[PDB]
């Protein structure tokens, strides 16, 4: 039982995809509602204790290239996407960039990354 479903910007559908890990449940529907700097997702993972990764890769031939355009979207701007998991946990969708191998410091592939930080709890 793989994750299979869709990736939309705005609500509006980008592609069909899937996913491999590296996690709760994803939804349906991956919709990135909104963007952030990569700074911002920068002062985050300097904080954070925990740093899930998943690749988003597109789930047949006909997604491909709307996949790709998506990653564009992303990168041109320095920006990622910001999505939620079932549970309400922010999931970032980051693209290929020096973001992955400066900052969280993981190696980097052309693929879309699903990444969810975890931030220190309350004492």
């Amino acid at each position: 039982h793989i994750w299979r479903g869709m990736i939309a910007k705005g609500g509006t559908p980008v592609c069909c995809a899937r996913c491999v890990p590296m996690e709760t449940k994803l939804p349906e529907v991956v919709n990135c509602s909104a963007r952030t700097d990569l700074n911002m997702l920068a002062k985050h993972y300097a904080v954070a204790i925990g740093c899930e990764i998943v690749f988003f890769v597109p789930d047949r031939e006909e997604d491909f290239a709307s996949y790709t355009e998506f990653l564009r979207y992303l990168s041109s701007k320095d920006r990622a996407g910001v999505a939620k998991l079932d549970d309400g946990t922010t999931l970032f969708l980051v693209p290929p960039s020096d973001f992955l191998t400066d900052v969280l410091q993981v190696t980097r592939q052309e693929r879309l990354y699903g990444v969810v930080l975890k931030l220190p709890p309350p004492a």
